[PDB]
């Protein structure tokens, strides 16, 4: 069963409950890590906990845990679920924003929940992105503001996620960083722009480790009919192929050689960052 | 009288409710509001209010879990529990899940209800101060909960009152507020292709048509300022707020001005007419 770790205690998720005088139910106030397991293990913890207290400090939040009392609680709650497990520890405003303009009461719970893959026929034909003219603010800082991500998808035509297109310039997806593959080449937004990605991060050493050349600039709308291919990434989904953004249809219209490549060396490498 | 908070059925001690964290209210930021507030214990613009937030669910792909003869039923109810001047605040959240058919189809929603907070007869007497940011709403014709922005935007902020959204450097409205330019003896306003429909924005406006005041509906310039004689934010809670300042430019002789007093001095007589 799904747990809740919250006041000290892990509940039954389903039990877990917050009061409504968190500014996080009322303004939004809010930062949080999605952490999966391989093997039990969680990927790139410690990239994933340094990524939350950075949401915080950057959002004037005070840590209500340190990191390692975070780390510990992680890796009980998967003890505890048995099974592969995607956590999220959550930070909230807390009732009050001081005098000192800083949240000094700070909730904290994290969930855990049994890992949900996107389904293989999706690895199998590739996903479509629904491009939209928004960028996310304070791009570093992960917060629980995804309200774009749904209400922008009334006419997305059925599109796995909303990918972030400011003024035709290809940030990152609603959940992901976005890759395009033009020439050989990988085009990814610089992390000026883009959430510093885990999965990103290792795609980049990847990369580098098959002399696969980076180049950290905004892809544009414009150059996708000349694109070989594209994916998304992030800890769940890990590679995911996109065969079309908007009415665009990318290279072939199938998941393309270099993705299916960069998805297997993943899989092969990612033991190196499990904690 | 003590906070309240309408949730599963009951008026509780705002102090005992809570929220499922399963919420994507609090997982993904999916919650619209309101703000409602009273003159001698009556709601002002209750219809306008609740047909807004009808709006901003309708426009999240949020399903309402209530009717709107319902919400007003429990907001009178949970005002004449109150006895005082009320602050009321009904949520809308986007509930456990986002179905496969793009909808969010198990909505909760709870009613705040708290003594009612004017800003300082100070701040009526010098003005405020208001700080630019290069940034929009989207959305704009909702009212989410999301105003991360307005906290974290005040690292650097120089102690101004409210951020005001001025995205390539056309003014269109407060975090929390109508943003009102006066030049010339008439009202500088967004159009609501961009800002909130404003509730007391809406009252302005007819109050304008009255005293043949002219407005223009366009979003005024940041290069404008230079040239205006005053500002003001309007909200329920603040009414007609004067603005003396923004980023680093003084409005006019930077303290509140007389059609700003005046239009005020108009709302307060005339605020009857839109109670409910
Ligand atoms: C805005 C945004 N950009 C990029 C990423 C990719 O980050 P990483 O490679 O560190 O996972 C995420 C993760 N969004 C998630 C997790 C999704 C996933 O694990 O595939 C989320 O909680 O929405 C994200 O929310
Ligand atoms: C973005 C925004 N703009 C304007 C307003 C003012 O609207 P009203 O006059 O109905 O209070 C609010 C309400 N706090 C608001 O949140």
């Amino acid at each position: 069963m799904n747990l809740c770790y919250i006041d000290g205690k892990f509940l039954p998720l389903e039990e877990a409950k917050l009061p409504v005088t968190d500014l996080i139910i009322q303004r939004g106030v809010g930062v949080f890590e999605t952490i999966s397991t391989h093997s039990r293990r969680p990927l790139m913890l410690t990239p994933h906990l340094k990524r939350l207290e950075g949401s915080a400090t950057a959002s004037s939040i005070v840590m209500p845990a340190t990191l390692d009392e975070m780390a510990r609680i992680i890796r009980e709650g998967i003890k505890k679920m048995g099974c592969e497990t995607m956590v999220r520890p959550y930070i909230t405003g807390g009732d009050s924003f001081g005098k000192d303009h800083l949240f000094s009461s700070s909730r904290y719970f994290v969930i855990f929940a049994e890992i949900r893959k996107p389904d293989p026929i999706l690895y199998e034909k590739g996903v479509a992105l629904h491009p939209i003219n928004a960028e996310r603010y304070l791009p570093s800082t992960k917060s629980i503001n995804y309200m774009l991500s749904f209400t922008g998808q009334r006419d997305s035509k059925g599109a796995y996620e909303i990918l972030y297109c400011p003024e035709g310039e290809i940030v990152e997806g609603s959940h992901s960083t976005f890759f395009l593959i033009k020439n050989g080449h990988l085009i990814t937004a610089p992390t000026s722009r883009a959430l510093s990605g885990t999965t990103r991060q290792i795609v980049l050493e990847l990369a580098r480790r098959g002399n696969i050349q980076v180049e950290e600039r905004c892809p544009l709308l414009t150059e996708l009919p000349e694109a070989e291919e594209a994916f998304i990434t992030g800890t769940v989904k890990e590679l995911l192929p996109v065969v079309r953004i908007g009415d665009q249809i990318i290279g072939n219209g199938v998941p393309g050689k270099l993705t299916k490549h960069l998805h297997q060396v993943y899989l092969s490498s990612i033991v190196e960052w499990l904690e």
